[PDB]
């Protein structure tokens, strides 16, 4: 019994709840807006 995650199996839940998809998370170009997909890393990248 799996848990279904927020948005889509391939989108991603910024923190506005937006759905992206989870390529787009961290590509040093915020697509949630709020910049919750490039918050979500861990890189030295600025
Ligand atoms: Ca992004």
């Amino acid at each position: 019994t799996h848990a279904p995650a927020s948005c889509l199996d391939t989108q991603y839940t910024c923190d506005n709840h937006q759905c992206i998809s989870k390529n787009w998370v961290c590509d040093t170009d915020n697509d949630c807006g709020d910049g919750s997909d490039e918050k979500n890393c861990n890189s030295t990248e600025t």
